[PDB]
């Protein structure tokens, strides 16, 4: 069983990346748009009792990139692929995981059961935006964590013997506490409001952050919503400085112009999203680790192990 | 079990007629996209224990209008709808059913089974790229035909007395005959290939076109690559002048600037697809007809005595 | 489709009262073990046709329990139900949500899975442990809300003019802010993480509580270990008095003895697990409330302008 | 896994040419029928984690025959095959490809679902009535073309310096188009009319037939109805002589006595359905293409490549 | 939904029976072989929201049957049936219902399969070879008994006061034990061993039959080998004469030169299979009880109140 | 594919016996019971791409073992096993088999399509209740039969010379019958009635066992209520003696007070149930048995021909 990567058109590069790291070709694969603005993919070789893992991410346009993503793994299996993986660097629909509000989907689960129609054997992923949304796979899932990555960029970057990770929200302290264990630092908490949109109060603050170099860290920056007003908030609390770093950097809407404008000094995401150019913008290539995981799965060899409980 | 209208973001118009011609309001519901272009679906009201009809055609953005539709097939059922009826008034990958290369997907077939999947109980739509898409799809599907609509159209738009039917595709020729045979005219149909999504080279004219009043009948309008092609190559045969049908104007690209040069007189099509202002463009609206069939689905009644 | 309630051996008396409130009785129904321990169930009379609702909570003996529900939707199923609901009023493997470490089963989607094969239509249930478990059915769920009866025992029972709502856990917030908002009070949170079954470290305290009357609001109470921790924490930060509510009152292993001990001055849950007698616990009957869902349910009306 | 064929009672005589043309023996199977008519399947030796390939074709006893088939399937995969494929080289009821009455069987797609039920893997088929019929299958399909092994016969019987292909029909102008290219010949077509049931009336004719050996090509010949009609029509439009081939010599009914009386020269068929004995018949053996096809299939390499682009 | 009765080619007057019975019509259903011997099977009216019930017996030729009873399953869900039950009155392959050598079908369970996949929602059927191909089903199956036209045949037709009731089967004796209770008679039964399809091996006889009328009851008489060796071992054990009953007569190959030749006085056989006439034969018609069972499945009455 | 074997709570030992046959250890996994009596389940190492067998007997607790059984094939396949196999032992629910009273479940059945849901690719079993609970399943099962092991205690602790096979009820004759063929022995038939529930009467007796050596076969012991009444009515019938076997020793309730009390010489079970204590019970182990199977499913040989045809 031949090990064939190929790509969608959300992230060739991170594709070609992670084929390049084990070794092998970007599989040979074309999506066209007909003036109709319907797809076409075609697999250009054979894939016959392949080991099959096809890249993309959820990003715009979305519903294409999720189209073309059903439509190769559905191709894959019609092409008599052995085994085919979704691998899916950042599933955006993770964040529609509940019923927050009467008759809606909770789109992470239709999005389940539609790549399981369309063929897919297992999925393979990064930081999902809860972890309840791996229990709407039935097939298996290989969830890799940022935390190492993540935690080394702050080791790299920051004065350490003056830094604190803070959570600006009660659901980003489990998330900011893993960073803080490894990084051996202390846990503060920023309890603050966005009352007039422009202003944000500083409620409570636990831990300190005057004069010290503030770490923050979430699964994502979408619009940089969360960030700016955290690090409005740090600021006002007498930080420093802020560093903020997420696994998936969308950058969607006016987050580039909010990130320009804040004080924030630096913005460290992976390239499980393209990223976008800015000043202040940093990528934490995870090209490496996918492929690991890829050669891994493929080998039968242990995935669970890429999960490092070094400390800084 | 109420009968419920719902419509997404492809076609409300069509549905808001469909609505009306069952005294119906059409029901609330709201599609929104995240900063992120996630897509969001919300029924307004409770549909529960609802017969749920929810209209959607394969229009621009097509992969956006599908989504919303497996959305709101999801939501319909998770919202404890007694039955969910997909209305999919034009079907655009209808043309993906066959594996015409090697390595690609049927595509037809892929969304039939996602919509099986996302909780659809049935399915409503109207002239079918191939009849055998039918056959792509579990649940039952109600197949409408275009044929009295257009009949309709040329009995009382064109001169009669010289004309013939053109079929622009010599593989699917019952929609061409039955039309033929219906307004008592003879038949004659291009054989022809596809060279790109735009363009097509027409091999053979079969049939007596030589002066005579050409009906081009297709089952849509795209790029009009064939129309204008079959039109090209009718004209240089000899004939006087061509009129063309067809049940879905999709009219994408270059068709709007193609049909006006073209020699064509007029050229009709239904609102499966929300129709695009042009000289020689014609609506022949098809609101009345789904109306009638989802009644009739709605009550148990007899469809074919409509349909196909 | 006449309306039928069945019961298991978990919780007879919330179904008895659920049946009482629907002016119906308590359908008939047999479970025993054989000398082997296999279980063996039967309706005593038909239910065929019949929109059939199963109630059983899973309360100890747990897997006697879930195999007994699943016996009793197949078997309903087997006997021509139109219709089989489990009402499932406290789902205990809901903890199970996530893979926090590898090579274990997500077991609250596993019994989803094993439910749907048994043959269940819908569920009904009550404060699922993550809002994200009802992603876990395919088949859909309605999910009861405890806040109106948990918001009524504060606002009737505690002095409000000095409270704080707690939630004990960081994750699990829109309960507790839900339940300030509702009784007009501020929202404290407790950032926890659990060292054993019956063992919990709070790792932090936010908000204000010195001097305060505390509201501890949790979906569940099972050993009490996060309950009296939570309780020993809010003390020791300066509280004067801490009160709690939970909807699921499981009381297992050191409960009741942690809770007598705890300065902790009253706990309220409600019936979905049979109560235990206490002289600090108090019940908050949930059975009208689940009469009135399968009520509506029945009858396809908005459950919503009650639930979640 | 050990690559294993076995036959049902439709054309043993093909299961066993594609066995030997693999170097393989015919694996051992017993079907028998008992007095009440039901049937009975069992294989004499283990299949354990066998790649096991079943032959059947859709020939009279048509419906004994798709039970043996989905018999034989399904006590292939309750005896431990780790892969089990339904060869059908002949799919009769592909032609039960649409809805064209109300209240009807899509039998294609029925039929499908059942070979699925029973726990078929894949299929290996040979020229569809029709290509949409692809898409009836959620497994894949090896759909193999008998476009290369028909031209090959015409260009080793005919002569090709005055040959012309002939479509009869609009529907067979695609399969003879292809033909046409393949051996270099005009393309022309013959409009005719069944008036009389006994004449047939040329109404047009585009391209040229007058003293020129005509071939025709179907997917099929069941009652050879249409092959008489455009030979007749052919011999009235001044046709030298006419050559048919088919992929599926199906051969029910009248077919035998009406190519007797009929002045074609000879009539060519695969052997996907077991040959007839006639005067006028031919048999072009698809046994070894599809013994490369399952070799293909077994070892992960191109089925696609089988489909050759050879001109005459 | 209206009760909508169709009938396959096996037994067409059973179907009528049970449509009289009922006071309906029997539906109009075209079943034709085209010239390459593929099936065709096309309802000639609307079922649409039907409740619709296919009567199909497994006989001669068996195959084409079950192939017929597929198609119009799959048919009538395509033309979208409210619900389709398979009345199978005669089930053939329920004695393919274990793996007694390697490698074989279970078939009773793959056609169970194949049912549902054409889109049976229940089977109503009569007298399964073994109890528990019931559980070879998932969709509901309503299992009628034949005891009481068996018993009512038995007590009217032959004298009881030194009577007993033979199985001609050792591991099938619920049957024989049932009816014996039934009619105040002992019980003999015979142990056998099948050698071929047409021939069986009398290994041992149980009971007291020595100058008796003995009363074979059986669930099938095929070639009848089973039924002329247990007559042949009864009157070599010294029984007075011998009578037998089953409920399907089926009848294949040597069977009725067999039963004419044997000295058995009677054998009396239902209409799940189409009587076939010879003097010693009687048929016990089951029309009106599949036409109840029908009435009740399609009312939500109890069936049980009658069957097994 | 690494061969890889686990055990839930029920078995242990009986899966320590099976892996050490193997010449493998017995993988580790932990199962908990939280307070709240709910289960836990958890694979300490890898095994992905495993092929992975679990043995649970259906013993009590009993829904606890099915529960922990269904949860560590769940487990098994989350954590990306190649192949699952249920080894389960003593199917107990084998006896739910058929719909004798109206408004039950046919546990049996539903219990495969559990198994079938939670992930099992086959099963591995021994003696089931009734054959027909085989056709329960869609997915394999290898059905093991006691046969050769039981004869084997026979042949090695009875008197052959002066020994009589007994069924008890005409239920037992098939099995009963197989021991008399494989022993070289006559077969009797005892009709016996439990009139006044410390009495049972002889009604009938066709064949010897005056002064005979009797041998009772059964496929379980329960609460030994058939094994007493049979042995009472042969002592009565002026048996010498009594020797019994069965392949599942479930000895619940009263069965062991009730053994002791009857003059039965000796009575002979399988491991597939933890065996108890007691004076005149004898183990028949079928831990060679069971890992012969799994070696034979595990590198595709004949498991069939394990079911040996030897006469004493
Ligand atoms: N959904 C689609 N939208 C537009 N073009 C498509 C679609 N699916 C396939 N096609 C293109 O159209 C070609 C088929 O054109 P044509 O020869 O008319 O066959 P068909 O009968 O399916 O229309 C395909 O080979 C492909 O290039
Ligand atoms: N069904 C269950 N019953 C009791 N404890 C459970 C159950 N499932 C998991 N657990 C335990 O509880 C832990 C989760 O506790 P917690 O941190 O509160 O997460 P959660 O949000 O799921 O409660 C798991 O890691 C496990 O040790
Ligand atoms: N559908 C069937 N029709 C006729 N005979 C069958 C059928 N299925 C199996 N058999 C044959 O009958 C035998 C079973 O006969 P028997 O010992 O009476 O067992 P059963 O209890 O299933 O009748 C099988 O071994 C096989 O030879
Ligand atoms: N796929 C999505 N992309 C972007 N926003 C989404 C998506 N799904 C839901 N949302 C919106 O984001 C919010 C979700 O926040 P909530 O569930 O309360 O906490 P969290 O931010 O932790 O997910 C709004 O409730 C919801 O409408
Ligand atoms: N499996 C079958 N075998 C034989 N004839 C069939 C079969 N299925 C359908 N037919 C008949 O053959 C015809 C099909 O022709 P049609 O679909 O119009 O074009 P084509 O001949 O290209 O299939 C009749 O419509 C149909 O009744
Ligand atoms: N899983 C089970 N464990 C124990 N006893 C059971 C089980 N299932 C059914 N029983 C009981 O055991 C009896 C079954 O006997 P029956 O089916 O008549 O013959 P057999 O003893 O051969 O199974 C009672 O009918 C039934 O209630």
């Amino acid at each position: 069983r031949p090990l064939l990567i190929f790509s969608g058109q959300s992230n060739r590069p991170l594709a070609q990346a992670i084929a390049e790291a084990l070794g092998l070709p970007l599989g040979k694969s074309t999506t066209l748009r007909f003036a109709n603005d319907n797809l076409f993919v075609r697999y250009e070789e054979s894939l016959r009792e392949g080991d099959v893992f096809i890249v993309q991410s959820f990003v715009p346009p979305v519903q294409d990139h999720l189209m073309e993503l059903l439509m190769m793994v559905d191709a894959a299996k019609g092409a008599s692929a052995a085994r085919v993986t979704a691998v899916i660097p950042y599933f955006s629909y993770a964040r529609s995981d509940k019923k927050d509000a009467p008759r809606i989907s909770i789109t992470a689960r239709l999005i389940a059961d539609l790549l399981q129609t369309a063929g897919a054997d297992r999925v393979l992923t990064m930081t999902l935006h809860s972890p309840q949304v791996h229990g709407f796979f039935k097939i298996p899932v290989d969830h890799l964590s940022a935390e190492p990555v993540i935690a080394n960029y702050f080791a790299t970057r920051v004065d350490l013997e003056n830094a604190v990770v803070v959570a600006p929200d009660a659901g980003d302290l489990k998330r900011a506490s893993a960073l803080a264990r490894r990084l051996g630092l202390p846990l503060a908490f920023i309890d603050k409001e966005r009352v007039s949109d422009t202003e944000v109060r500083v409620r409570m603050l636990v831990g300190e952050v005057e004069g010290k170099t503030a770490l923050i860290v979430d699964d994502e920056i979408s619009t940089a919503g969360s960030l700016v007003e955290a690090v409005e908030a740090l600021m006002q609390a007498g930080a420093k400085e802020v560093y903020a770093a997420a696994t998936h950097g969308v950058y969607v809407g006016p987050a580039l112009d909010r990130i320009a404008k804040s004080p924030v000094k630096e913005v460290a995401a992976t390239d499980t999203c393209p990223p976008k150019e800015g000043p202040k913008l940093r990528t934490l290539t995870v090209a490496p680790l996918f492929a690991e995981a890829i050669w891994r799965i493929h080998r039968g060899e242990s995935v669970s192990s890429l999960f490092t409980l070094e400390h800084h």
